[PDB]
């Protein structure tokens, strides 16, 4: 249950082109993958469902597992061709054929829970939200869950996946408190 050990699961369960995009990403916004060890894994496993998100015509431009000033280009470059409003804040997808962006979130809560944190920090009714739980729960604005019943549940089955890979090393208990503090 260390960090050690939370570090050395995300390195062995995580494709290495997701672990250098999120080691990269904490880089960035000024975190230590080797003591943030509980985020470096949650932010491994949100970009892997986002990129898993966008496989399922490439329907979704990724967002998310850019530098930031490529982020913002992207978002920008895809508002001057659609005029879709700019957002405030930086989404993980644009989805070209609903021509909305999509935030996605993943949690160790109650997705009721989170989706309404997110819905909050955003404020912008524009932006379509998608969460995720690590037990198969599942929650979108207007309840348009965007993809096919097929695709979300091989998310859904990842994500559980994960879970029981840190449970069976006694590290789930420790990531589930971690994403809200006290
Ligand atoms: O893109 C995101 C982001 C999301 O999209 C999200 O759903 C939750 C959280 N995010 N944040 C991610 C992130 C992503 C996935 C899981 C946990 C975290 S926790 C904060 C943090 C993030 C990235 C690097 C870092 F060092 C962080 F501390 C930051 C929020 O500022 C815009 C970029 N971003
Ligand atoms: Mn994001
Ligand atoms: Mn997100």
């Amino acid at each position: 249950g260390s960090g050690m050990a939370m570090e050395d699961f995300v390195r062995q369960c995580f494709n290495p082109m997701i672990v250098e995009l999120a080691e990269k990403a904490m880089k960035e916004y000024g975190e230590d993958p080797k003591i943030e060890t509980n985020k470096f894994a949650a932010t491994c496993t949100h970009l892997e469902v986002c990129f898993m998100y966008s496989d399922f015509k490439h329907r979704f431009e990724i967002i998310e597992g850019r530098d930031r000033i490529m982020a913002w280009t992207v978002v920008n470059s895809i508002c001057n061709t659609t005029g879709v409003e700019k957002p405030k804040f930086l989404p993980d997808l644009y989805d070209y054929k609903e021509n909305r962006f999509i935030e996605i979130g993943v949690t160790r809560r109650e997705v009721h829970i989170y989706y309404l944190e997110k819905a909050n920090k955003i404020k912008s009714e524009k932006t379509h939200i998608h969460i995720f739980s690590f037990t198969g729960e599942e929650m979108a604005t207007k309840a348009d869950y965007t993809l096919d019943e097929e695709s979300r549940a091989r998310i859904k089955t990842r994500l559980f996946t994960i879970r029981q890979e840190m449970a069976s090393r006694s590290l789930w208990d420790s990531f589930r408190q971690s994403e809200r503090g006290e």
